[PDB]
């Protein structure tokens, strides 16, 4: 799994370099997909997918799914290190 690490109070930026195209590639969290929100800053470049959650504390930690058409990968995202 494509692992990312954050701290309780900072920002959460997930940048992928998977083997998938533009798609559109989807972002999931705890089973349910994320939409382009004021706190959820998305970017779609295919081989580079960016999910940015503003304010990584508790509910922002979890397993994400960067669902590429041919190359769907899970993110082990832990908000840790006080």
């Amino acid at each position: 799994m494509t692992r990312v690490r954050s701290t309780p109070g900072g920002d959460l930026e997930l940048v992928v370099h998977l083997s998938g195209p533009g798609g559109p590639v989807r972002w999931y969290k705890d089973g349910e997909r994320l939409a382009s929100q004021g706190r959820v800053q998305l970017e779609q470049a295919g081989a580079r997918q960016v999910l940015r959650v503003q304010g990584a504390r508790s509910g922002d930690a979890g397993e994400y799914l960067c669902d590429a058409p041919q190359d769907s990968r899970i993110f082990l995202v832990s908000v840790e290190e006080p």
